[PDB]
């Protein structure tokens, strides 16, 4: 009895804590789980070790779509195989899996605009460095913008820029930023690399904490950032809940202890839809707990 | 004796029947005890006197649905304050310390009937909703339907939304007087259940009985039955089973410390909400809901 995570960019350190709250699960219940991923940013290369997986026939397989459509086809075999399936922290919300288990990529936009003012004492400038074609990344830009305009009148957002989840590509777009707006206050980054390069902007300017930076996940190089005083805050994801959930939700699917939901279909649906993991806000006041 | 406990309002209502049955088979696995109380009646003092009580009792957890998102957050926190887990389910408390939410998400429940409706109407028609204007859960389904069918669906407009009042002779005289104002009303939405067989009625003593297309709220028999009889064409239920059962799960957790939380210096236990989901049933599926 084994359950099987499927991630992309496999290697990457944002996955050693889902995969921990998978194994406090998984040891927990007393099964087995495997670890498996695409080890670049590449689709077809999911979808091969997703295809692998489904040969296998685990007890169950959770995995984080690297497309939320380019996927689907592959999910949805595994679903029209028999395999308990679910998402987590990125779906594909069209695909027929079990459950999504993640962040509410608009509510953490939301999360980030309300710490923003604070920072700000409710006004100023500010821009967003983000990923324009990722669609959580645009939930996350969306939330943010959107919440500014709505509870902030004096805060306005200035820039919306695509830091190409690169952080050299960020620091030059930040940097440009900086001498386009010369009253820019505020910065949020949707994605980790792009507040890495927008902290190296405002460090190379001499600007800590002048600039308020916002960033996202809990990468080293971005811990170390906020324990230098550099970025002021950074928003953690709940993997381990993911993980914890997401074993925990394909152990009750395969063993059938749920009643499902019975579709027009007649097919079933034996699990909640959708679980929000949270969010955390990090600063130098919590920073320690996070490395 | 460890002990968990389910708190309703209309406690008998047969909407509770499957949350508490779910609260049971969760209890049952884990081998611990649950208990159901709940207000009687629709009466805000009289849950919260049971709130106050169920505290007093120091149980493993309590699990509420709040009948009013306002006037039970200051009892809620006082379960908060003594230390005994408490999540919500059904109908939420935004404002709480509470430490999670298990319930349909409303907005979406209403996008899920808009996009039910477009495939009824082959994406065109005009449409009505029946709802209860001033109260949260239906302000929401009001949205969601209605924000779906303008981006989405263009050709589809809503040409009323109407007060039910949660009462079905009220709704009745509502789609009868809708149906004489407009003479190509091809959809109704509502988002309640009385509103729903108010207009199932209507529909069927003006002999319309499968040229409007008619969308429910929940599976009262009332309501299943109009589903069979082909007058409703389609009512959305919402996950109880899983509400009980996950929101048991969930109280266990944090009663034993099981998880391992964010923190702020304040530990953070659990997801915050979890979307027990919404099912579209038809006469294809109405049998298993019954």
């Amino acid at each position: 009895e084994t359950y099987m995570m499927i991630t992309f960019q496999s290697g990457m350190d944002y996955w050693k804590r889902c995969l921990k709250g998978f194994e406090d699960a998984a040891q927990a219940l007393n099964v087995t789980v495997e670890y498996r991923g695409a080890a670049q940013y590449d689709i077809q290369e999911q979808i091969t070790v997703l295809e692998q997986a489904i040969a296998k026939n685990p007890a169950g397989i959770a995995i984080s779509a690297i497309d939320p459509v380019e996927l689907t086809d592959t999910i949805n075999k595994a679903v029209d195989a028999g395999i308990p399936i679910v998402l987590f922290d990125s779906g594909a919300p069209d695909s027929h899996a079990h459950s999504f288990l993640g962040t509410n990529n608009y509510n953490a936009g939301m999360n980030a605009a309300y710490k923003m003012a604070e920072l700000l004492d409710g006004e100023g400038e500010v821009a967003v460095i983000t990923l324009p074609n990722q669609l959580n990344h645009q939930e996350r830009t969306t939330g943010f913008k959107e919440t500014l305009e709505a509870e902030f009148p004096a805060i306005e957002v200035i820039a919306v820029e695509d830091g190409r989840g690169d952080s050299l590509h960020s620091r030059r777009v930040a940097h440009q930023l900086l001498e386009d707006y010369p009253n820019l206050a505020g910065i949020f980054a949707t994605e980790a690399n792009g507040g890495v390069g927008v902290g190296d902007a405002v460090r190379l300017e001499s600007r800590a904490g002048e600039i308020q930076i916002i960033s996202f996940d809990t990468d080293k190089g971005t811990l170390d950032l906020v324990d230098e005083g550099i970025i002021s805050a950074t928003l953690a994801q709940g993997t381990w809940n993911m993980g914890y959930w997401s074993l925990t939700y394909l152990f009750h699917l395969h063993h059938g202890l749920t009643e499902p939901q019975i579709l027009q279909t007649r097919e079933e649906a034996p699990l909640p839809l959708y679980v929000d993991t949270g969010i955390t806000i990090v600063t130098d006041e919590n920073v320690d707990y996070y490395y």
